[PDB]
């Protein structure tokens, strides 16, 4: 399998404009056939720093992910209030 | 629960020397009975890029997890051969 962990950095103003936005992305994505687990989390010193933990069968997957309607129309909506570029890490797991 | 994820960063020449030592901090990390999650994950594009994704109920449980011997004993081995400081993120769930 692949796992996905994927951080956004957004400006504290927009918070509650964001979180309905994550919350359907979630539920959405989840929804998803070939989705094996999405799980949202936010870091405890800043309320505005989101961090996705996903795992997916293969890359494959993921590139179904990026192109579904929901994340096509949510993450651009969602990024057009963060402070600095988010980031994405592809991993295997360590034997 | 409290989600964590933790990042190293290993110099290239160094991974085949921790990569034991991961094995085990993950085996005797998983035995302890406060420990609900623990896995280890590679980046796929830097193979000296090491993630840890963690749950515990609470810190008291983390705090726990840093007083043991296997940690005690095994991060300073690990850090040793660190490429540059690694990074930790405490979380909550997003509901």
């Amino acid at each position: 399998m692949l796992k996905v962990i994927a951080q956004d950095f957004i400006k504290p103003e927009a918070i509650d404009i964001v979180l309905p936005l994550y919350r359907e992305l979630v539920e959405k994505t989840r929804q998803e056939p070939l989705c094996l687990a999405y799980d949202l989390f936010v870091d405890q010193k800043d309320p505005g720093h989101f961090v996705f933990i996903e795992e997916w069968p293969d890359r494959a997957a993921l590139d179904i992910h990026c192109a579904t309607e929901h994340f096509t129309r949510l993450v651009p909506l969602i990024n057009a209030h963060q402070r600095q570029d988010g980031t994405v890490v592809l991993m295997d797991a360590v034997p």
